[PDB]
């Protein structure tokens, strides 16, 4: 595993992210059995984006297990960001707080409210969690342009983006301006369901076959090279996908892999 500074926070992150979702299928039990093996991985950065009291405590249960300093912890709100309040506080308290048994988060991860001001009584919030040492910072997830004025909020430590192939010039343009002013970036959708037809376009032949190299495992190659991603957020569903997820950051994509994909999109459009 390798590790990449979190922005100008001072701490480090591993470079693959694992999201734990809820999933009725996945009980206490498989949620530990899920976390050790990413700890043992050397995966020390979770994004909790569910409340599920299955996952709540077994992902707690298993964080438990390693000094808390070694970890670094993202919730995920979705909720409208303009809505957010003091209901969402509260919900906070019980389900990340109370439910994984943490005294702090190191990062709690909204959606862009397309403003430069968050909704008043969240923001008191949320500055009274920082005063009170329980909220490190908070991250912003985007698709488009962050106001500025947003981003120069001093809880703001972090954003997130879609980052892959297919991504255009706005998207890598954002992320590269991020970071160069010290936001953390983490990477989303590095081969989401949606984009994976890819595969059939013409000039995209060496996802399927390239020797050794699975098309997913191909296309995190290609999002783990990006320097402005802090870390690259991945979803797993069992111990196997996880270890083949890790092992992916120490592969070096061929050098004709990333040849191809330079000039992917040109032979497409040929
Ligand atoms: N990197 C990243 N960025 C994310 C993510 N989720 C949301 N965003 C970003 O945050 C913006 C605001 O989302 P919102 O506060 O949920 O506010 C949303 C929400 O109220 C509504 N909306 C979006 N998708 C749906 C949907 O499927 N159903 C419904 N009912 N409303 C939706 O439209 C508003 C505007 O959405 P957008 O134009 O997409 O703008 C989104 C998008 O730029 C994520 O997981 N990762
Ligand atoms: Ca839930
Ligand atoms: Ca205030
Ligand atoms: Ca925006
Ligand atoms: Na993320
Ligand atoms: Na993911």
């Amino acid at each position: 595993m390798r590790y990449r500074p979190f922005g100008s926070t001072g701490v480090a992150v591993s470079a693959l992210t694992l999201r734990l979702a809820d999933n009725p299928r996945l009980r206490a039990n498989d949620w530990r059995a899920l976390v050790f093996t990413a700890l043992e991985n050397g995966v020390n950065s979770f994004q909790i984006d569910g409340d599920a009291p299955e996952l709540l405590k077994g992902a707690g249960e298993a964080f438990a297990s390693v000094e808390r300093h070694l970890l670094f912890l993202t919730w995920r709100l979705r909720g409208d960001a303009k809505q957010l309040g003091p209901h969402t506080l509260d919900a906070l308290k019980r389900s990340a707080f109370e439910g994984l048994s943490l005294d702090y988060l190191d990062l709690l991860l909204i959606n862009d409210p397309q403003s430069a001001s968050l909704p008043m009584a969240f923001e008191s919030g949320l500055q009274d969690l920082q005063k009170g040492r329980a909220l490190r910072g908070l991250g912003v997830a985007s698709r488009g342009d962050i106001d500025p004025g947003l981003l120069a909020n001093d809880l703001v430590t972090a954003v997130s983006s879609p980052y892959n192939l297919s991504s255009g010039w706005a998207e890598r343009h954002r992320i590269r301006q991020a970071s160069q002013n010290n936001f953390a970036v983490i990477g989303e959708d590095f081969w989401p369901q949606a984009l994976r037809e890819l595969a059939d376009v013409g000039g995209y032949e060496f996802l399927t076959n390239t020797p050794g190299w699975s098309a997913e495992d191909i296309c995190l190659g290609y999002a783990l090279t990006e320097p402005s991603l802090a870390t690259v957020r991945v979803t797993a569903d069992n111990r196997q996908e996880i270890e083949r997820l890790a092992a992916v950051v120490e592969r070096d994509l061929p050098t004709g892999v990333c040849a191809q994909i330079e000039m992917a999109r040109f032979s497409a459009q040929e």
